[PDB]
């Protein structure tokens, strides 16, 4: 492990979001903000709010810049408005510089901030061509490797605990780590495989295989694609297109018969639970997502356990049991490999070489019996068709 400083800086849950502690402002405003691989906007409460207890004063930093101009964000998980500006930025537990970057400064907004969670704001680690309100807005990111000399990557492990944090625990637990700059060998064991980024924008890749314990469910590959499959640290769930969820659905049902659920379980609305300790982790399977490899015609893939997929939530009447909520879900806008699949593995988003990494997490949770893996290679022939094409 060579990032000692940076190992162990985030906090947080998959249902949560996980966060890093920057500071904004002259002198320095401490905020915890979220890590999202899904947006590419530095973005921060700068008003009072009741589920805020601190926030971005822009008339308390003397090297605030005013850049005139609003920004507007639709409903998507909330919504917010703010105004742009830049200052001075700096990650106290991350690389020992200082940067100017934009930031926006959300001075209204609805169903963003979370009642009960601990973060102030939203760190977009995606590129700028999604970033708002234009392209023009150079993301954090690339503001820091243009004005340093950290190298143009950045890895991340998400840390399930694997069981209920509550309050207190949540807020003194180590959720994570966000190397910036580079990638620690502490964080992984086994060997890191590569995946292109198809386009730099999201970090999109491409799935070209799925099973359901070894099971190929067996769908042309560009529906796994479609219309996109992205890395988003920012979503809590393994999200896929309407089809495939259906067909997941039903095979993950069917290896998991001997036990019978209730809709709502696999809608993703309600808990299941069980005496503690017995979780029948064996009769759930293993979910494998395979992804284009560097070399032509060379595939590998990524495993993950119900240890994933099955998120731990507290249960309604607080008893000793054991519960859960089925962590897939579908989309209508393509398939997200969210929290659940992070929390299996250590990822490496290396931009410098337009590829993303996935070994075994060191933090990932599961039995005596079954681990996360990533193996390769496999052949694979057409990934390219793989791909969807609006
Ligand atoms: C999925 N997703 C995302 N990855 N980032 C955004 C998020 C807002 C709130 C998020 C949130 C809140 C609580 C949580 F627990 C978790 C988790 N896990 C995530 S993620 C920012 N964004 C966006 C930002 C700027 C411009 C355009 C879009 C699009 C939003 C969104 O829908």
């Amino acid at each position: 492990g060579s990032f000692v400083e940076m190992v162990d800086n985030l906090r947080g849950k998959s249902g949560q979001g996980y966060y890093v502690e920057m500071t904004v402002g002259s002198p320095p405003q401490t905020l915890n903000i979220l890590v999202d691989t899904g947006s590419s906007n530095f973005a921060v409460g700068a008003a009072p709010h009741p589920f805020l207890h601190r926030y971005y004063q822009r008339q308390l930093s003397s090297t605030y810049r005013d850049l005139r101009k609003g920004v507007y964000v639709p409903y998507t998980q909330g919504k917010w408005e703010g105004e742009l500006g830049t200052d001075l930025v700096s990650i106290p537990h991350g690389p020992n510089v200082t940067v100017r970057a934009n930031i926006a400064a959300i001075t209204e907004s609805d169903k963003f901030f979370i009642n009960g969670s601990n973060w102030e704001g939203i760190l977009g680690l995606a590129y700028a061509e999604i970033a708002r309100p234009d392209d023009s807005l150079e993301p954090f990111f690339d503001s820091l490797v243009k004005q340093t000399h950290v190298p143009n990557l950045f890895s991340l492990q998400l840390c399930g605990a694997g069981f209920p944090l509550n309050q207190s625990e949540v807020l003194a637990s180590v959720g994570g780590s966000m190397i910036i700059g580079g990638i620690d060998h502490s964080l992984y064991t086994g060997s890191l495989w590569y995946t292109p980024i198809r386009r730099e924008w999201y970090y999109e890749v491409i799935i070209v295989r799925v099973e359901i314990n070894g099971q190929d469910l067996k769908m042309d590959c560009k529906e796994y694609n479609y219309d996109k499959s992205i890395v988003d640290s920012g979503t809590t769930n393994l999200r896929l297109p309407k089809k495939v969820f259906e067909a997941a659905v039903k095979s993950i049902k069917a290896a998991s018969s001997t036990e019978k659920f209730p809709d709502g379980f696999w809608l993703g609305e309600q808990l299941v639970c069980w005496q503690a300790g017995t979780t029948p982790w064996n009769i759930f399977p293993v979910i494998s997502l395979y992804l284009m490899g560097e070399v032509t015609n060379q595939s590998f893939r990524i495993t993950i356990l119900p240890q994933q997929y099955l998120r731990p939530v507290e249960d309604v009447a607080t008893s000793q049991d054991d519960c859960y909520k089925f962590a897939i879900s579908q989309s209508s806008t393509g398939t997200v490999m969210g929290a659940v699949i992070m929390e299996g593995f250590y990822v490496v988003f290396d931009r410098a070489r337009k590829r993303i990494g996935f070994a075994v997490s060191a933090c990932h949770v599961h039995d005596e019996f079954r681990t996360a893996a990533v193996e390769g290679p496999f052949v694979t022939l057409d990934m390219e068709d793989c791909g969807y094409n609006i």
